[PDB]
Parts: structure tokens; sequence; C-alpha cells
């Protein structure tokens, strides 16, 4: 074993894993089939993902990692083109064969601003953190074969000698050789970057019409409709930022619409179908090619990170959340394993538990969200389930960050994160919310099998929220006429 850990994928997940382990005294090899700079999706930061980056930073004493959580610090330390601003999520609802209304809009603002991550700069910066702490990085390499045994891992590489390690981590997308070589809602997505995409305010309805507390231009804008959704994620939405691009992607429920032609053709069809969405793109041009994307965890000496186990639908940006929490749970255990020379699956079981629940939680959340797209009033009532969970979890992560900062006790932090009752779930540690979430699923799931009217199901969810309101944070989730829930 020449290295302690081999890492597959040199994107942000693979880079942060590399940095924390290198910092802690492990000899790390990062392996990637591509090279920096390069494009990557997964751009919308969230309150949770912001806290998790600060937890990793504080837990492993790497200040640079925390810069990636604050948009002002990304501008200052990564670069002026590295991000746009996010003051919240927003969801604007549409319908085929009907004019779109500026009243069919929900947008919960954040207390503190988050980033829209321009991943080519953010990821390269993250790799540079890893490189500065002693991680070794090899780019443009082809992994032929991977051999696992009692004493370690051996990875064979095209036109190079094999490389040995005590442990191997898959931090790449699904379908890497480690996934290949070891033994609910159908979707496909299209995405790209564009120049001259108009703002929601200039293109659709100004701020005086929507009465939104935030500009949707300064938000992660999700346009929703019965068969799927389209995202508009600007990088050009803040004075300090020099980036000219908007990230644009759209995704279909293949049970309701199966795309059949090339990406640019499918984009135009969708704009014809929803002319309100089309008002963004009158003078817009593609800045790169459209990507089409159609469609266990651990062992003694390997570990798949969440993104390698399966597709995490980005409707609520839980990819990054689950990715970063996984690294935070796994890293201390990999250190203990390397320091004590014990490499047994049983050591990494809670990383698997978090992962399974996280992706199931996201699957359920997204599956039942695709039904809610059927009608705005139903969507409006449904999103409060997500939001109340997401708010509870964020508060827990903040509480963990605060205790970690005041005490400085790393061992105490790892135990407290391990001891949460519902790891991977939206709330992390609230039994009453998780009850609400499972009952809300059962109302949505039996609403579409046995086809119920959208009014009665919207009412049933509304009654569930009222029943559980006292256990949620005092934000007035039950007030349905209020479409912009303040913190
Ligand atoms: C699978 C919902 Hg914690
Ligand atoms: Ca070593
Ligand atoms: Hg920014
Ligand atoms: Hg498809
Ligand atoms: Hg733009
Ligand atoms: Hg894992
Ligand atoms: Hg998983
Ligand atoms: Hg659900
Ligand atoms: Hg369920």
């Amino acid at each position: 074993n020449q290295y302690d850990v081999i890492i597959i994928g040199s994107g942000i997940a693979g880079a942060l894993t590399g940095a924390v382990l290198a910092k802690s005294g492990l000899n790390v090899l990062i392996l990637d089939s591509a090279q920096h700079p390069r494009f990557s999706v997964g751009e919308a930061a969230t309150p949770e993902s912001g806290f998790l980056l600060r937890l990793l930073s504080k837990r492993f004493d790497i200040p640079e990692i925390a810069y990636l959580s604050h948009p002002d610090k990304i501008i200052q330390h990564v670069g002026s083109s590295a991000c746009g601003i996010k003051l919240g999520f927003s969801f604007a609802w549409h319908q085929e064969n009907a004019p779109s209304s500026p009243d069919h809009l929900v947008a919960p603002p954040l207390k503190v601003p988050e980033a829209h991550l321009f991943r080519q700069d953010i990821d390269y910066f993250a790799l540079m953190i890893a490189l500065k702490h002693g991680a070794e990085s090899r780019q443009n390499i082809k992994i032929e074969s991977i051999s696992l045994n009692d004493d370690g891992v051996e990875v064979a590489l095209s036109n190079a000698a094999p490389v040995k390690a005590a442990f191997i981590i898959d931090a790449a997308a699904q379908g890497s050789p480690l996934s290949r070589q070891l033994g609910a809602t159908d979707t496909c997505s299209f995405f790209t970057h564009m120049l001259n995409v108009k703002s929601y305010e200039d293109a659709l309805a100004p701020l005086s019409r929507t009465r939104s507390p935030i500009e949707l231009f300064k938000s992660t804008l999700h346009h929703i409709f019965e068969e799927g959704w389209l995202w508009v994620i600007p990088f050009n939405n803040h004075p300090q930022g020099t980036n000219q691009l908007c990230s644009i992607g759209f995704q279909f429920n293949n049970a309701k619409y199966r795309p059949t032609e090339a990406p640019e053709i499918e984009f135009r069809k969708l704009l014809k179908k929803y002319p309100a969405i089309g008002e963004h793109f009158k003078d817009a041009v593609n800045a790169r090619e459209w990507i089409y994307a159609p469609r266990q965890n651990v062992g003694d000496r390997f570990c798949l990170l969440p993104q390698a186990t399966g597709f995490i639908d980005p409707l609520f940006s839980r990819g990054l959340i689950t990715t970063f929490e996984s690294i935070l749970r796994l890293a201390p255990k990999v250190l203990d394993a390397a320091r004590s020379n014990r490499w047994q699956r049983e050591q990494f079981i809670e990383v698997e538990r978090h992962c399974l629940n996280a992706v199931a939680t996201n699957d359920q959340l997204v599956s039942c969200s695709y039904e809610a797209f059927s009608d705005f009033h139903l969507w409006n009532v449904w999103h409060r389930v997500w939001l109340s969970g997401s708010n509870l979890g964020s508060a827990f992560l903040q509480k963990l960050l605060h205790d970690l900062e005041h005490s400085g006790d790393a061992r105490q932090f790892d135990a407290a994160l391990e001891a949460v009752r519902f790891p991977g779930c939206l709330s992390l540690d609230s039994p009453a919310y998780e009850s609400l979430f499972r009952q809300s699923c059962q109302v949505m799931q039996q609403a579409r099998e046995q086809a119920r009217p959208v009014a009665e199901t919207a009412n049933a969810l509304h009654e569930l929220i009222k029943e559980h309101e006292a256990e949620l944070l005092p934000l007035g989730y039950s007030r349905i006429s209020n479409r912009f829930i303040l913190k």
C-alpha cells in the first residue's frame, strides 16, 4: 500500500474528501478520467449545504472550505466569476393551453444569502485545497480493473503501473468502475449554460405585481408544470459578480411526457407549450452544448459516496446536502480505520444508514412533488411539507455548528451527528415532522393510484399541517394565502 486512500472523481466531493484526509495525515490519491477545468451541474446551494461546509471546515480545521459556503467569500477568495447570489428558492407554476398567472408563485426567502456555484471554478478551487494539503491528483486516466483483498486495494491503470491503497472512495457520478466491477419516478434531464437570459422580473412580471419579498432573478427559479420542470439559475445576478451565464436545465416525468428529439428541438417545443417560460429566452444563446442525461454502499475496503449509489433528483438540491454530510460522517471513520489498521465493513455502517435514508427521503420527496405539479393550489400546500422539514434540519445543523464552535470537541460532534434519530431525513431529529412527512406521502400516494380530485387532497395535506403545526417552527406554514413564508 503506497497510499492510504484512493479517491475516484476530482469534483467538489472528491476534492473535499481528499483535503480533509490529507490534512489529517493520510496519503491520498485522487483519480479522475477528465481534467480541470470542466463543466458540472449541481449549482444551487442550500442552508443545509452551507452549514455542512462550515462543519467540515471547523471539524478538520481547513478555513478555506468555509469560504465555499458564503457568497461574499467565494467572490473574494475563489473569484468574481465563481458564483451568483441566491436569496431563496422560488417555484412558478404553469399550465398547457392557459395563460400563466404571476399569482401562481411561491418563494420562501432565506435569512442569509447562499451561492449559485459556477462549478468549473468552485471545483478547481476545492481540488487546489486538496493539493495544498498534500493530496496527489492524476487527471486523464482510465481505470481498467480494481482488485480488493484483506490487505488492501489495487487499481490497474491504462498505460501506467498499478496503484495500491488501504481504502478506495467513489466520489464520482454513478457508473464508475467501482460501481460496475463490484457485484419510483422515471425521469430524464437536459441542461446547459446560456448568454442573455432575461430575468423573471424583466421577462414575466415585475416585483410590484408578484409582491415577492425577493427578486426571482436572485433566487433558484423552478418553473413547474404537470409533466416536469425547468430551472433558471443565474450567475450574473449580483454587482460584484463578473459571470455572464445563466444555468438552464429542464427535466421530464417520462410517465407524462417522453422526449423524442434532440435537446435544442425539445427546448423549443417546451417554450411553445409554456410561452411564459419562453419570455426568458428571446435574445438568449447557448454558451455550450446541451447535455442529455437519461435515467451496496460500503464494504471492508471500499465506500461509494451518495452520488455513486444512484441518481439524486436535483428538484430541491439535496445532492450537495447528502454528498457533504456523507463525507462528514465517513472521514472520521476512515481516519480511525487508518490509525488503528482495522478495515471492516461494520466500522462504516452508519455511513450506509445515512445514505439509504437520504436517497429514499429524496426519492419520496420528489416522487410526491411530481404529483403536486398537477395544480398550483396543491403545489402551494405541498411545498410547506418540504419547507418545514428543511427548516427543522437546517436549525439542527446550525445547533451542531454552534456547539462545535463553543466547545471545540471533535469527538463530541461526531457522536452527536451519529446519535440523531432520523439520519438522512429532512428534519434529522424530529419524530413529529417525520410522522407528518410519511402521512403526507400516504395522502399523495393514494391520491394518484386511486385518482382523487386535487381540491380534496390539497385539503387533506392542509389539515395534516394544522394537526402538526405546534411541533414545526413558528413560521405559519398553515397560512395558505401567504405564498412567501418569512423566517
Ligand atoms: C424516507 C423518508 Hg425519512
Ligand atoms: Ca500512510
Ligand atoms: Hg456570489
Ligand atoms: Hg427520456
Ligand atoms: Hg443569465
Ligand atoms: Hg459509503
Ligand atoms: Hg445510498
Ligand atoms: Hg412523499
Ligand atoms: Hg412513502
